[PDB]
């Protein structure tokens, strides 16, 4: 496994959520430009492994293909320990893509592969977020 | 199961349907919407080898769309807008097929989900006034 | 039949048309249509190894397309836009073949259809003043 | 014979003009237009081992375009507009050839025909003030 | 011959030039023109295995552009202006190789000829003040 | 060496840095800029088999993007805008690898410089208040 | 020789100068240039398996851009901007190499050449207060 980058601030509950990922989710707000919530399916799991309070007015869903990766992988964030995500744009092997959030900030540019777990901290909203994927 | 059932999405009201059939795959689908209350309020689908039109929801809406689907043609590209929560509801849905065909019914302003591919197999949900919960379906 | 039939969309007004041959295929087809009313109006096809023009409605519209179709050049992308109802109507057609080829007639402001796709073998439906109901139909 | 024949399109008036050779295929085309009346005006056409200029209608107009065409060139992308009834004309021409040449000539603000494609082979229909009626020519 | 005479364009006016070998192939070529005029002025040709400029026409104009041209390069877009009739010049010309290499030069405002393709092997026409006539010349 | 260094631009300023590992590539990087002042101010960047952080340069700036670098991954498009001379600086970095990953950093108002391209092994320059000084380095 | 010499363009005036190396090519270049002159003033240019920087010219321009070159990279469009006339002067240049690197450097407001494409070898021309005239070298 590969593990990128957690950005964001050091705040809020830690979390770590590792099949492969088969279904993400993002809640976020317009009044906060922040994200909020997110949630996690697995490949032959019905179990949803969520964090952060779902106060957002939008949320996405990308369902992900057993065969499709993720090729073009961005996460918008406030930059410090009082630090936050703002945003997802993520797009896959199929053309699918989502985008979430804001982008107003920081940006990184991660890492790409079959998508396998989310690791971070989350409170009131998504404190910090790094994704994890294969080789 | 040999089916691949995307998430339902929108609320939880109305009535249940589920339409598939024992060796069918979808061959034309039909989306009613409304300008007043940008909301999907009736579906209608034939499957192949069979003239049966399995309907539901009421079409109170003043636009349709209809796609037919070739025998070999797959969805490549699929997105169903929707309001989240409880009392939720579906508001939209572009199709795109592997022949460069595609529809666009409905509005996108709240919620998305891109969903699974491959070949349409049925589709699942609940249904009223309007369409309440859509899901997807398709083989392996 | 050999042949696949397209949803007929439109209304249910006018005479009953279908223009088909033994061993032929659309080789021309023409729309008649109006900025007036926003309708098709009139329909002409001439067919392979066949003088005969075929027509149907009254050319009563001020702008017509016709597009020419090669021995091997298929229909890749077909639409039809129609106002949905019993008491309905036929506003418009792009057609796309497989050479490139396309032409748009008329207006597409209440509904649409996504047909299914290979040879153009014929069409059907009903007309008067202008086109209620029109349906392609194709090889296999 | 071995040849395929466009529609003649626009009206019925003028003189009458066929020009074709016997084992050869244009290899030169002209259109003379005017903006004052938006018609085709005159059309001159050498043809291939042939220095000699078939040209037809009275070239009254104010702009010209020549397309000239390699040997092994062949039409992918044919288009007249023109106005329809008894007594009709022909306003512009855009052709597109296998080698991305294209010519735009007049204007195209009533009908239109998508043409039968190939190597161009003549032209036929007939001329006065104006290019009255023009239907294009290719081989098999 | 061995080779392919475009269509000499403009007018009859000026000296007869004609730039040739019996076995060569154009290596370099420029197009003096004026904004006050809108006319090309004067070009310039060198060959491979020749040192001699051949030139005609007085460059009386405020730009000019050279295209070199590769041993293995074509011409795949040739585009020629032009004012028609007795009393005619040459006004512009756009060239575009088979490397994505391309010159624009003068103005384009009256007639054009797409010309014919291939490896650019000389020009001919008649040249005064500016270029009254200019026509290009091709291999097999 | 076993590398190729790029062009250091920029100024003379600030503390020399150099970021190399014996047998290793950079698997992440990191650039913090400003708008008050359109300056890159501080770099980080981890290496393949190393948890170390190293970094230069006081990160006072607004922004900061990081570009993460997969093991088998080249840079093809490499930029870095800088204000020249003496009392010189760095403004900017555009990259872009080999999967199409791209990221973009501070302005280029300036100067440019598109640099070699490979495998990114390290960087090395000035850096006190601002990054006086940046030239990448690759793997031959 | 075993090269090809673009034509040298802009004036007559100023110093002589030629770049090359018995069996290297240009590995670095770089165009400083002005807003208020709009002329190229400066150039140097690095060599493969040499540090020395070969320069002309005086650098009074307030922009610079360097260009690297991978070994195997090979310049496929070339444009030199100039002014003609024996009291003429350089005014731009654009590159684009066999990667998708390219640089813009000074104006293109009055002439062009598109030169010969191939492994970047040498420059030469004159240079004074300025650049008066530069032409670039290749291999076979």
């Amino acid at each position: 496994y590969i593990y990128s980058t957690e950005v964001g601030g050091v705040g809020g509950t830690p979390f770590t959520f590792m099949g492969t990922i088969t279904s993400i989710k993002f809640n976020w707000s317009d009044q906060y430009k922040l994200l909020h919530h997110i949630e996690v399916k697995f490949i032959n799991n019905a179990n949803i492994y969520a964090t952060g309070d779902p106060k957002g007015n939008h949320e996405v869903i990308l369902e992900i293909d057993d065969d499709e990766t993720i090729i073009g992988s961005v996460i918008g964030y406030k930059k410090g320990n009082d630090g936050r995500c703002t945003g997802v744009k993520l797009t896959t092997s199929k053309g699918k893509s989502i985008m979430a959030g804001y982008f107003e900030e920081s940006l990184i540019t991660t890492y790409t592969g079959k998508l396998a777990g989310i690791k971070g901290g989350a409170g009131s909203a998504i404190d910090r977020l790094g994704l994890i994927f294969l080789k």
